[PDB]
């Protein structure tokens, strides 16, 4: 009262995980060898999911839905950002 | 409860992220200038999505479940439809 | 609490619709032709998919979670076996 978020790319694959647990927001990942803890960590209650490549370079869009509000969090290469998505 | 789903597609890209909120299912958009308020609206407490691409036309498969049951809303080019899906 | 978790690939597409329900997690699958019943079967509370293709083989990745602990579940050609994954 534990809560899932599952995406994947290229043909490996590399997979990603995001959970939310207890208030906060964890991620687990497998690119091929084993699976190893994400840098991505923010709180929230609600997760969801979306992901694409542009050739090699993946982007990441986690939906982290906290007290009421959700956050957009971006991966593109170079550590994670907040996003431009509103609610409204 | 705030329950998020998202999908994305083509290399722009589009994303679509919808939201169950107070027993409603609203969709918000992004199509690379900006987030606006998409014409999805259905009742629901749980939202899953998935989408593909037939060439450049995007389908879409909402799943919203509503007070224990479960319909399927398809968006195939020219309006939301409900889908055949059952879960029995 | 309905919630539910949804994958598809191809130009089908072959579409797979997770529900966790009552403390069980069932699949509902469409190659097509109609929805019919998949043979995935665990206990859970919430779920999450994601899927990749090798050429037309399909690998789906299943996460489970139950009672506060999460297990991930494989189908890559010939059966459901449960994955490497751990939440640490
Ligand atoms: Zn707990
Ligand atoms: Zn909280
Ligand atoms: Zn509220
Ligand atoms: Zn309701
Ligand atoms: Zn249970």
């Amino acid at each position: 009262s534990v809560q899932t978020a599952a995406t994947s790319w290229g043909t490996v694959p590399s997979i990603r995980v995001y959970t939310a647990n207890h208030g906060k927001i964890t991620e687990r990942c497998w690119d091929g060898k084993g699976w190893y803890t994400g840098a991505f960590n923010e709180p929230g209650d609600n997760v969801s999911v979306t992901s694409w490549l542009v050739g090699s370079a993946i982007s990441i869009r986690v939906y982290a839905s906290n007290h009421g509000k959700t956050t957009e969090w971006c991966w593109d290469g170079n550590g994670w950002t907040k996003g431009a998505y509103t609610a409204t």
